[PDB]
């Protein structure tokens, strides 16, 4: 039953994805953020700037009031409001209905986007980093106690605006080609992994492999980057410049704030590296890699003269919160969040990003001694 929620997702560019939601008797209309990176379910809920429409509590019948304040701040943005329950459906999901936990949002900090064409996030990560505390059920939580839906769901996340699928309760074939590899869920709060191994260009960065997982290493669909702990991202950047040395860039170009161009049809993907990380499998010393090309750290941005050049921003950036994998690592692989097994599966995507002579890649296995001692503590 899962065409019904192929391409469900739409989006702009570094402005997330977003899928169609109904709150409330009588159903609103609403698009909301998915967001793998947090825990919590909540709306715009009061007039702002860049909300063309918003929950409206008091023209619902099941809007319940818990009668408690709730705020979230992330990485940048937050948002305070009210917390209650209502019933909530997904248009291009499931058949079902589930009464779940609803933060309406009455103020904001840089949380909404102008023009991002979404009102609300939808935290789909563990109890665990919702907030206030994690006694606040999860909207996915809700969902799978509720009704029959197993307990997974899938994204494929496609580039050139943008669009994708949001699989609620499994797997669609359809969407991936080769097999799914599965990497364990470290611990339920973040989608936590670990990555075992890094290379640029075939070349192993030998770090210790802790520094991989510094301090913890999560998939996160809220986020646009790859971020990387400093000295990871140093090795990176430092590995990445030599191999494009034939071309001369703007140091702020790499710290993410220039963009450059070339003459339309002229950008040199040869001399940018693809960049592998090696994430922990599933039995005995085994793991496999992903593999991203340049076409996806190199984002396209618009140009901000007259001309009508291929601009890009460099989308690997620095983090002091551990490793980010962001919508740009998710972008060309289907993804599988495999709660019930407490895994998470790469494939291929079937909207796969294209070189002329590589290849964005899922491959395994691969043999890697003390897996273990890659997990930071
Ligand atoms: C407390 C809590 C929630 C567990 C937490 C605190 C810090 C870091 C994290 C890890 N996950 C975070 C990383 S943060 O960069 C984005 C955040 C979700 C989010 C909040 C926002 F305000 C906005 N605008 C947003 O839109 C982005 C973008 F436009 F790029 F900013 C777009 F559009 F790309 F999606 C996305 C996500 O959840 C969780």
């Amino acid at each position: 039953s899962f065409v019904e929620m192929v391409d469900n997702l739409r989006g702009k560019s570094g402005q997330g994805y977003y899928v169609e939601m109904t709150v409330g008797s009588p159903p609103q209309t609403l698009n909301i953020l998915v967001d793998t990176g947090s825990s919590n379910f909540a709306v715009g809920a009061a007039p702002h700037p860049f909300l063309h429409r918003y929950y409206q509590r008091q023209l619902s019948s099941t809007y319940r009031d818990l009668r408690k304040g709730v705020y979230v701040p992330y990485t940048q943005g937050k948002w305070e409001g009210e917390l209650g329950t209502d019933l909530v459906s997904i248009p291009h999901g499931p058949n079902v209905t589930v009464r779940a936990n609803i933060a309406a949002i009455t103020e904001s900090d840089k949380f909404f986007i102008n023009g991002s064409n979404w009102e609300g996030i939808l935290g789909l990560a563990y109890a665990e980093i919702a907030r206030p505390d994690d006694s606040l059920e999860p909207f996915f939580d809700s969902l799978v106690k509720q009704t029959h839906v197993p307990n997974l769901f899938s994204l494929q996340l496609c580039g050139a605006s943008v669009g994708g699928s949001m699989i609620i309760g499994g797997i669609d074939h359809s969407l991936y080609t080769g097999s799914l590899w599965y990497t364990p869920i470290r611990r339920e709060w973040y989608y936590e992994v670990i990555i075992v191994r890094v290379e640029i260009n075939g070349q192993d960065l030998k770090m210790d492999c802790k520094e991989y997982n510094y301090d913890k290493s999560i998939v996160d669909s809220g986020t646009t980057n790859l971020r990387l702990p400093k000295k990871v991202f140093e090795a990176a950047v430092k590995s990445i410049k030599a191999a494009s040395s034939t071309e001369k860039f703007p140091d702020g170009f790499w710290l993410g704030e220039q963009l450059v161009c070339w003459q339309a049809g002229t950008t040199p993907w040869n001399i940018f590296p693809v960049i592998s990380l090696y994430l922990m499998g599933e039995v005995t010393n085994q793991s496999f890699r992903i593999t991203i090309l340049p076409q996806q750290y190199l984002r396209p941005v618009e140009d901000v003269a007259t001309s009508q050049d291929d601009c890009y921003k460099f989308a690997i950036s620095q983090s002091s919160t551990g490793t980010v994998m962001g919508a740009v690592i998710m972008e060309g692989f289907y993804v599988v969040f495999d709660r019930a097994r407490k895994r998470i599966g790469f494939a291929v995507s079937a909207c796969h990003v294209h070189d002329e002579f590589r290849t964005a890649a899922v491959e395994g296995p691969f043999v890697t001694l003390d897996m273990e001692d890659c997990g930071y503590n």
